[PDB]
């Protein structure tokens, strides 16, 4: 009944042409990308999280939206949020949205991403947090669920130049609670070293450099769905 999986549980998601039958292969493709030796995956935090058993997984099967869709993902997210505050600091939930769609464009996957975030709102059982403005045009808006803001981004096979965001054949949502950044705040010595290391890795991996919206940080929504080029979306244009 729970669709929240540790690595060792993903194989039981589905087998053959069943709901989630495509999830085990997506999980393997994801881990291959994140654990690749040369060039290394640019975000060493993600690689380390995978190596240390701190990544959890879920999925949405678009063929079965009423049973394997946003309502179930809301339950999975509530369970993940509990896990994310009890376990190690640096955990990530990776959610595969499938089956894969041959020929989808990046804008299509981004539209699906924002739609899924919108559908999740109806299933949130907690009020919106008082410290985060609820208006998505506010410079300080962040996506919130189950009582707190999250960091979230969309990965897609349609990221041809920003290869670091191609995690396999499906639209893939990467969720973290903000606890993961404790110790690497942007002002911090450690945070500046972290950005150096990741951005050096990006320059060995991607066909386009770090996006300007990553910072040099209002309007975080623009980082959720980076474009594949240097375009910069209008700040008040968040689709939610
Ligand atoms: C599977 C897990 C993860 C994946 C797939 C992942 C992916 C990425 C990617 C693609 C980037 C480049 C920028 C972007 O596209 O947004 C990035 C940057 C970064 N990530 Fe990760 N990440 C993961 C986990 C984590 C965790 C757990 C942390 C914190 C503990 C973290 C901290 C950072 C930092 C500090 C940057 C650099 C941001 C900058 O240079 O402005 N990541 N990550
Ligand atoms: N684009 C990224 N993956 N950024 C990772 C760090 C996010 C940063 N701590 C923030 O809250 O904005």
């Amino acid at each position: 009944e729970s669709y929240l999986w540790r690595d060792s549980e993903v194989s039981r998601s589905g087998s053959g042409d069943e709901p989630f039958g495509w999830v085990p292969e997506a999980h393997s493709v994801f881990t291959e990308r994140i654990l690749a030796e040369e060039p290394p995956y640019p975000c060493y935090f993600g690689t380390q999280g995978q190596q240390r058993g701190n990544n959890s997984f879920s999925a949405v099967d678009t063929r079965y939206p009423d049973t394997h869709g946003p309502a179930a993902l809301a339950r999975s997210l509530r369970a993940y949020r509990q896990r994310a505050w009890q376990g190690p600091k640096r955990q990530t939930l990776i959610v595969f949205v499938g089956p894969a769609v041959p020929g989808a464009e990046l804008a299509d996957d981004h539209r699906r991403f924002w739609t899924l975030l919108d559908e999740l709102r109806a299933y949130d059982t907690e009020p919106w947090p008082a410290d985060v403005p609820a208006d998505p045009s506010d410079p300080r808006w962040q996506w919130c669920f189950d009582g707190e803001p999250w960091f979230i981004f969309a990965a897609s096979p349609a990221y041809k130049d920003r290869r670091s965001r191609d995690l396999g054949p499906c639209l893939t949502l990467v969720f973290q609670v903000r606890r993961v950044f404790e110790g690497i705040g942007g002002s911090t010595v450690a945070g500046k070293a972290a950005k150096r290391r990741v951005r050096e890795g990006l320059a060995r991996y991607d066909r386009i450099g770090p996006h300007p919206t990553l910072g040099d940080t209002d309007f975080k929504w623009r980082q959720y769905t980076l474009p594949d080029d240097d375009s910069v979306a209008a700040p008040d244009a968040c689709p939610v």
